[PDB]
DNA sequence: TACAGATCGATTATGCCCCAATAACCACACTCAACCCATGATGTTTTTTATAATGGGAGCTGTCACGGATGCA
């Protein structure tokens, strides 16, 4: 339960769902991230990628 | 006959003993703290356990790319 806690709410794929609009709803629940674990940061992130 | 005054008798002044309050000054007091010294309940620390136990990595870290030294081999 602590580790399935940690990744559901401390973790940085996992953030509060924007609720201005029902296109930000959809825009954000359709939504493709390169960063969290395994991933780049914007830091070491290049051109090419 | 015309014209005068003259004493009874009234409002006004000026001062003070009392005195019905005025204020300071001095006398005695109860209640409420403050601190202390216990009794004891709660708290904190120390000691010991005898079948046998004999080498983790804890999660890596996930990957950019310059320059300038730098310590070697």
């Amino acid at each position: 339960s602590a580790a399935v806690k940690e990744f559901f709410g401390s973790s940085q794929l996992s953030q509060f769902m924007v609720q201005n609009n029902p296109l930000s709803e959809i825009t954000h629940k359709r939504r493709i991230s390169a960063l969290g674990p395994g991933g780049l940061t914007r830091e070491r992130a290049g051109f090419e990628v």
